[PDB]
């Protein structure tokens, strides 16, 4: 168990790794392979990389709410086939890639279960890189929650809900 965390096994035999509110600037090393719930809420994390969850393929819940995350590698979740919930709410993300969620979505579908992504309260940049999520939300996706999903930029779209903006308003210049 990492020194900044508490690792406890539940009555159901599931290991919770609780590292909330510890001032962490990075994901801790040596989280045990048996980790099922990883709580990293209320820290100072800025980046999720391709290797942030290396060796943590049993994770069912990841709580990264209320950090300072401004980028997540599109490869970060590519081996997380048991993920039920990921919380990236209250961070500094301006975009997320569609490819980021492919594996947990596919795995959840194959396993007959729900995989939920909670992205509330990020400063979304509503250019052509976020049209995909805008449209999934507009369509009624069961994967991506639509609470507090609003554009920070560009100026014309500031304050508008992603799911209420037409596709042709999501524009990229050079």
């Amino acid at each position: 168990c990492p020194s900044a965390c508490k690792c406890t096994v539940s009555l159901y035999g599931e290991m919770v790794v609780a590292c909330g509110g510890m001032g962490l600037t990075e994901i801790p090393e040596d989280i045990p392979h048996r980790a099922v719930y990883l709580v990293l809420k209320d820290n100072n994390i800025t980046k999720i990389t391709s290797y942030s969850f290396k060796g943590l393929r049993n994770l069912q819940g990841i709580d990264l709410s209320n950090n300072k995350i401004n980028h997540i590698s599109s490869a970060a979740l590519r081996h997380l086939g048991h993920l039920d919930d990921i919380d990236l709410s209250r961070n500094e993300l301006t975009s997320v890639s569609e490819k980021l969620f492919d594996f947990p979505i596919s795995s959840a579908k194959a396993q007959g279960r729900r995989f939920f992504v909670y992205l509330a309260n990020n400063p979304w940049g509503c250019d052509c890189r976020m049209a995909w999520l805008a449209q999934e939300l507009a369509g009624g996706s069961k994967t991506f929650g639509d609470r507090h999903m609003e554009c920070a930029t560009p100026a014309a779209l500031a304050g508008r809900g992603l799911s209420e903006i037409p596709q042709t308003s999501f524009v990229c210049t050079g």
